[PDB]
């Protein structure tokens, strides 16, 4: 029973984001985890972030309290500027600068997230894996879906998910959600605002051909916080012997952040006959940001303002608790086409079936950057001295002072202006042969990565062709009783933005990756267990000049091993449970600068556990009682290694009554709270002047119905 329950268990061992063919979980080679609508509905996560919580290798909530993005550090390891690797069906959402789009959980059916390399399908990519949200789609039956949401910080929402057929055999169906929501974000002065509606539409005019429209619009006025503070007066106490608050903000009141994003497109596949079928994504996007931000630059006694004249003129005891702040205005607007096509040729060879994928990807992106930036002494400076009993107990905080955005001075300030090109085009043959109880994958792909960027005002143009070629081969024993054991080596690649002491585009740098493990998907019980080693290693990274010299230069080599095991599986009528332990070894292998260091921000163990429990019994059926606690492992705050982030461990809690025993059957109402223990820790850092405070206990109250 309950939604959630081994109905989901089952949905999500079926997948295509591994294979780009549906198979089955333990047929593929290669590390891969599933969360289904349900799984998301029953947890309530506010992004796509924390509805991976339970799934191993993943670090979700890096930037803590922030929302702004999705950006996930898989395996340790992320995209150059940790640029958003997030894909939507398929197709990826290219994004550029601060300009990422992202998207909201209630308009998926399931999200997916896979291990370490996967040039060999998607092509340019950072080794440690992708996201791959699913658009929810048209349904069979009907659904007529209004939902309320009220919490703390004055969160309130409300949305809306209607799918019906529009002719009495389901040739014609459509689907429209769309929600409203707004709240206050954790530090002062910050708000989150946001609008979204998502139409699609069904077409089966068979039973072998199916076109579905996919768009999504949404407006966001204000992003919400996205600042950096010092690791002097978070992690580490302020000379005072105190600690910025939580719910602190370094930024100007009048500090803005917006988003825009607009796209359209389809998902089409054609069964011709018993060998032949056809399937092509497409999809098209226009989005734009924009900000006027001041963020934080560490105390002042930090290295990083050496040259700072408002810190200098200061006592040398003073420099450690003053902030240095820097700021920022941008307005971004780009466009993102693609379409992946890709034939399926089944057939075989005498007790040798085969699944022949062969097929075109291509992408075209376009961002134009006109933004401005504050440099040292740009802007005011912030005595931390207020930490005090009171901005903590009382109002945690004040908001700050106001700042002038305009009249930017050519002393202290200057002008960023570029527009950026990107036209990726590939082309793949992947096999899936299985020879009873032996699944072999080996696939192969070129890449044609050609970039160009445009310096408005530097009046140059910086331009690099990449020409790239990625494989993968693995091994499957799928026995029968359940445990599937499996290996493979597979390859990516991921070209340069950055130009070196020459004046030219860095070369690209590539993944390796070496995994083995065994995966325990029995058919006759609705659980799921999984275990992996692995071996990946990032090769010609860029790393200090060995003569600093202002650039950079590649050679650079970083390496990742781990065990991850993931479980997920119904212990009862009424009990389930998911939980997974990771254990990550990052280490600099060739580094001017660095070597021997772990990367920031990648703790050593990671690990989650969840379960809930439903009654079916006395005054107390249909309520259900869930819990779980995520735990993070201690982790750098700097390449560096010069101080370490501690661990923490927060938990979660929900209660759940099904409101079908009111006569509304379909409909529930839940209480959902996060951190439950008010705990306070600091995320993690990715340097010295950049970290930032977890979340604070929430409280929402979700009330669905159903008509
Ligand atoms: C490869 O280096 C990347 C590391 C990422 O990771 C993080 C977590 O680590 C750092 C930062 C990160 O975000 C920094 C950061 O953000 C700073 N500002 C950037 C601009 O806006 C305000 C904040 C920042 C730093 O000093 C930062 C810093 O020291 C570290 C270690 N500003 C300044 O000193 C000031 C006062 C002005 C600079 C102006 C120009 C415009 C920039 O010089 C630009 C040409 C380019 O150099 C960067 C954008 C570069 O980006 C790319 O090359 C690809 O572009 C992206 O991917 C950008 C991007 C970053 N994030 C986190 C999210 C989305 C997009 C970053 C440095
Ligand atoms: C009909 C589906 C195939 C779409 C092919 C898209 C053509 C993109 C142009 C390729 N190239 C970059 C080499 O000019
Ligand atoms: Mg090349
Ligand atoms: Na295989």
């Amino acid at each position: 029973e309950s939604a959630w329950g081994p109905a989901a268990t089952i949905a999500a061992r079926q997948s295509a984001t591994g294979t780009k063919t549906d198979t089955p979980i333990q047929k593929v080679p290669q590390s891969i985890s599933v969360v289904t609508a349900e799984e998301m509905a029953l947890h309530q996560p506010k992004s796509v972030k924390e509805a991976l919580s339970y799934t191993p290798g993943v670090s979700v909530g890096t930037r803590g309290a922030s929302n702004t993005y999705d950006h996930l550090i898989i395996r340790g390891f992320a995209a150059e500027g940790q640029s958003q690797n997030n894909y939507l069906n398929g197709l990826k959402l290219q994004g550029n600068f601060y300009n990422d789009a992202v998207i909201d959980p209630y308009m998926l059916e399931r999200a997916e997230i896979m291990r370490g390399p996967v040039s060999v399908l998607y092509g340019k990519s950072s080794p440690g894996g992708l996201l791959n949200m699913v658009s929810k789609r048209p349904t069979t039956e009907p659904l007529k879906e209004v939902q309320f949401k009220a919490g703390t910080d004055s969160l309130f929402q409300t949305g809306f998910d209607f799918s019906d057929s529009l002719d009495d055999d389901g040739v014609y169906s459509y689907r429209l959600t769309g929600l409203a929501r707004s709240a206050n974000a954790q530090q002062k002065g910050s708000e989150e605002q946001r609008y979204a509606i998502a139409p699609a539409f069904t077409w089966r005019p068979d039973d072998k051909t199916n076109f579905t429209f996919l768009s999504y619009f949404q407006n966001e006025p204000e992003t919400g916080y996205y600042g950096w503070l010092p690791k002097e007066g978070t992690v580490e106490p302020l000379p005072n012997g105190k600690r910025l608050p939580t719910d602190f903000n370094e930024g100007a009141k009048n500090n803005t952040y917006s988003r825009n994003e607009k796209m359209v497109g389809y998902s089409f596949d054609h069964e011709f006959n018993d060998t032949f079928t056809v399937r092509q994504n497409l999809r098209f996007a226009e989005n734009k940001t924009s900000q006027n931000s001041v963020y934080g630059y560490g105390v002042c006694s930090d290295p990083a303002n050496a040259y700072s004249k408002q810190c200098a003129a200061l006592a040398p005891a003073d420099k450690g608790h003053y902030l240095a702040r820097k700021y920022v205005v941008d307005d971004e607007k780009l466009q993102n086409f693609s379409v992946d096509t890709q034939l399926q040729s089944k057939f075989a060879t005498g007790d040798i079936d085969h699944t022949l994928l062969t097929g075109v990807d291509f992408m075209r992106m376009r961002n134009d950057i006109n933004a401005w930036f504050g440099y040292d002494d740009s802007v005011p400076l912030l005595n931390l001295y207020n930490p005090s009993s009171h901005h903590h107990h009382h109002h945690g905080s004040s908001v700050n002072t106001d700042f002038d955005f305009n009249a930017k001075d050519p002393a202290n300030s200057g002008p960023y202006r570029i527009l950026n090109k990107q036209k990726q085009t590939g082309v793949y043959v992947q096999d899936q042969a299985q020879w009873d109880k032996v699944l072999v994958t080996l696939g192969g792909r070129y890449d044609w990565a050609d970039q160009e960027s445009l310096n408005r005002v530097a009046g140059t143009t910086d331009k690099r062709d990449d020409k790239q070629f990625t494989w993968r081969g693995g091994v499957n024993y799928l026995f029968d009783n359940g445990v599937t054991p499996y290996f493979s080596y597979s390859e990516s690649f991921e070209p340069s933005s950055q130009v070196g002491k020459d004046g030219n585009i860095f070369a690209p740098s590539k993944g390796k990756q070496y995994e083995v493990g065994v995966k325990y998907v029995p058919e006759d019980r609705p659980i799921v267990v999984t275990g992996a080693v692995y071996n990946l290693t990032k090769t010609n990274n860029l790393m200090a000049d060995p003569e600093g010299s202002f650039f950079s230069v590649e050679g650079g080599e970083i390496r990742a091993r781990g065990v991850e095991i993931e479980a997920k599986a119904a212990l009862s009528a009424s009990v389930n449970v998911v939980g997974s332990y990771t254990y990550t070894d990052a280490e600099y292998t060739t580094d001017t600068t660095y070597k021997g260091n772990t990367p920031a921000q990648v703790p050593k163990h990671m690990a989650s556990l969840w379960a809930d429990y439903t009654f079916f019994d006395g005054p107390l059926s249909g309520l259900t009682l869930g819990t779980g606690g995520r735990y993070t492992g201690s982790s750098y705050g700097d390449p560096a290694n010069s101080f370490k982030v501690g661990s923490y461990t927060v938990v979660d809690a929900l209660v759940r009554y099904d409101l079908a025993r009111v006569g509304m059957a379909g409909s529930n109402v839940a209480l959902h709270v996060n951190n439950l223990f008010d705990r306070e820790y600091v995320a993690s850092c990715f340097n010295t002047y950049g970290c930032f405070w977890g979340a604070e206990r929430q409280v929402v109250a979700t009330a669905t119905f159903r008509f």
